[PDB]
């Protein structure tokens, strides 16, 4: 018939470098050996849902969002699934200083 589960869990392609730009919303995700509850953190705290964050896995993928990104949160995210964790380095091209204009022309 069907088979149970053998061997912890094991990032096979495990977390890069992301690097979006400010604003936006940048989205990580990682495979996974195994099909088990993962988590994220980002530098000295574990990151949670709810706040300005979106921490979900289906079946053996894990997707962690962060809605606003900034120059601050660039920096390195870790996930920790059970005994192995993973890590990478976040880039966030702060936005072009701008500014809004009504309209060039009149008519």
């Amino acid at each position: 018939g069907s088979s149970g589960s053998s061997g912890p869990s094991k990032f096979i392609e495990g977390l890069r470098n992301e690097e979006a730009t400010e604003g936006d919303t940048a989205t990580l995700w990682c495979e996974l050996s195994k099909a088990a509850p993962v988590e994220w953190r980002k530098g000295h705290e574990t990151l949670r849902d709810g706040d300005r964050h979106s921490l979900r896995q289906d079946g053996s993928r894990c997707e962690l969002q962060i809605r606003g990104l900034a120059v601050v949160d660039a920096g390195e995210y870790s996930c920790v699934c059970g005994q192995e964790r993973t890590s990478a380095t976040l880039t966030v091209r702060a936005l072009p200083a701008r500014f809004i204009e009504s309209g060039p022309s009149s008519g």
